[PDB]
């Protein structure tokens, strides 16, 4: 006797949804399907993410372990930490989103600089913003939020926030933008 069979799904639910005028904030779960993500300290943001861009894109580049030659396309991520003076200045953890194409079985990590990992069991705030937004107003919105979202029990460590985009565009114009808060 022998059989076998299995499924790959990670939807995300969200729990509620709202928040003041201008600027609303979403509460969602953290799907927990698998990602590669880097880590880079010692350096600031402009260093870490300049030195995780090549570095991740080495992994769709090619560059894997398995010798997979397929390639993914999708937005990356990375997470900051901002201080008293608002600079972000400490450590900087780049995610690179994987596409359900490749999500399907992503190839292993060729190198120990970026690993494939899952995170799950985690609650951050969504919100989205139109109009012209510059890399100071990811900033700004990461702790207007906390004020916008006063007057309920979510809690926050650092004021730490997540920075979502394609790529640097020539010009300043941020039609689109993205900001995620872990709460604490």
């Amino acid at each position: 006797n022998s059989l076998f069979g299995s499924v790959e799904t990670w939807p995300w639910q969200v729990l509620s949804t709202g928040g003041k005028e201008d600027v609303s904030y979403e509460e969602r779960a953290c799907e927990g399907g698998k990602f590669a993500t880097v880590e880079v300290t010692d350096k600031p943001v402009d260093e870490a993410l300049r030195e995780a861009m090549p570095k991740i894109m080495k992994y769709v580049g090619g560059t894997n372990d398995k010798g997979v030659g397929m390639g993914m396309t999708v937005p990356v991520s990375f997470a900051v930490f901002p201080n008293e003076d608002g600079s972000l200045q400490k450590k900087l953890k780049v995610w690179f989103r994987i596409p359900n194409q490749f999500q399907g079985s992503p190839p292993a990590p060729s190198d120990e600089s970026v690993k494939i990992e899952e995170r799950e069991g985690i609650t951050v705030y969504s919100t989205q913003f139109g109009g012209y937004a510059k890399e100071a107003d990811y900033v700004a919105h990461a702790t207007q939020l906390r004020t916008t979202l006063e007057g309920t029990p979510a809690t926050y460590q650092g004021d730490v926030y997540y920075c979502a985009g394609y790529d640097p565009p020539m010009k300043p114009y941020g039609r689109r933008n993205e900001v995620w808060l872990v709460k604490a």
